[PDB]
């Protein structure tokens, strides 16, 4: 029996829902309380009766604040995760620094009074938009114990991710002109190791900013990826393997079965 | 230019070599000659043309002698370091006492006629196996001027190392049942300050005693860590950031960029 399974068996409706089965609360980490990042908001399930949850840190991109990624916080946490949306030390920080800050935010959770007993500190994951997605890849490259990484329209000068050992879902936007998929997202996917459990999902017709307001395709597959790899939850593989038949997806690759 | 750089530009071959680019000589410190430790062997480079070298002290574990870590002495010294492998005052000394003895051995070097003019006493580091690695962590916490610390399969009853200010590489052995990584090595790493330059390297399939005979993965990354932090040698950051791909490493984390 998988001890990390949380919540009832999933369906298309359950993974598409704006709020999953877990009621959520939130707490604020001030810039002064944040060591190594710019503060953030932690969203967590209030129901502790099924045990501890994996933890996820999410970074915004260049010039952006938590508000550009905030919707992901409670939408993911309500599926059974402790999720921190961060602000960066400055909004001009580059991807490598964003990766250091994502790790600092995860480590903050280990001692945070509100959530220390709610997380399984051994099961953590990273996500981010654009430079924040470059930061998520950097954080995985620097920490092979992370269970999942999800760069959303990621931007980074670093194109070679052969060092990553963390299952990674790369989400590109077809019409992205800021972090074009050919030179960013797809290049990242192609340099991740052949053997790694990974996937590439390109969002049809989407601009670079698709992640900055609610997008059901982004949410449902991020949830499935986090469930499958943070929780080792085999109930969620069905949404990723084989490729889903989804008009919202213009290209797809995945190393199924995982 | 960094005045502390020593030796040719590094490669995987050079950091993996049993003997690096510097020829070495040795001198013995008798138990009677040793103030605050049980004696030792000092290995040092004979090439003085680049100036003085940083110094490193290495402690064995409980019940063990210098011979259980001796191979590390000339292997590290041949990369450009003055390295003393110690015996402890008694074989039953506990971790904090081993830390005091590591510092005493380092402080000995400035009084030793053979090597006193070969060292930079402002650039020193500590290492040790099991209780000796607990001693290295203690010595680091108790001397914020130390430049690097490397506990190898460290054992300590103290799990909270939040006061350490010295860049630390924690080397775990995946299958260790004596100082299991979950309750020793990883607990130490997780409690080191988030802001500290630090790394955790887990040796795949390794037992507690992997450090007691030559292990190339242990040597190469210890050398890279000492270079990066004792010498501030940026030529060695490439081996530590991002996670190396070695098969012999089952897990790696580091607070890159340093």
């Amino acid at each position: 029996e998988n001890p990390y399974e949380r919540g009832p068996d999933p369906t298309e409706s359950s993974i598409e829902a704006v709020r999953g089965p877990f009621a959520v609360a939130q707490t604020t980490v001030s810039r002064l309380q944040a060591d190594g990042f710019g503060g953030g908001t932690i969203y967590y399930p209030t129901d502790t009766s099924q045990g501890t949850f994996g933890a996820v840190a999410i970074s915004p991109g260049f010039t952006a604040g938590q508000e550009s990624i905030a919707w992901l916080g409670p939408r993911i946490a309500s599926q059974g995760f402790v999720v921190i949306t961060i602000d960066t030390i400055t909004r001009l920080d580059q991807p490598d620094s964003r990766g250091r800050q994502l790790q600092a935010a995860l480590d903050h959770l280990r001692t945070n009074s509100v959530v220390r007993n709610r997380i399984d500190p051994n099961r953590m994951a990273v996500m981010g938009h654009s430079m924040g997605g470059g930061g998520a890849l950097s954080a995985a490259a620097n920490n092979t114990s992370l269970e999942a990484a999800i760069p959303l329209q990621g931007w980074h000068t670093r194109k070679n991710w052969s060092s990553v050992r963390t299952p990674t879902l790369v989400v590109g936007a077809q019409l992205d002109t800021i972090a074009p998929v050919s030179s960013h997202s797809e290049a990242f996917y192609n340099s991740l190791p052949s053997d790694l459990d990974k996937a590439y999902m390109e969002l049809r017709g989407a601009s670079h900013f698709v992640s900055n307001t609610p997008d059901t395709t982004t949410a449902k597959y991020s949830i499935a990826w986090l469930k499958r790899f943070v929780d080792n939850d085999l109930r969620y593989e069905q949404f990723l393997c084989p490729a889903p038949d989804d008009f919202a997806i213009s290209e797809y690759r995945a190393t199924c079965p995982f």
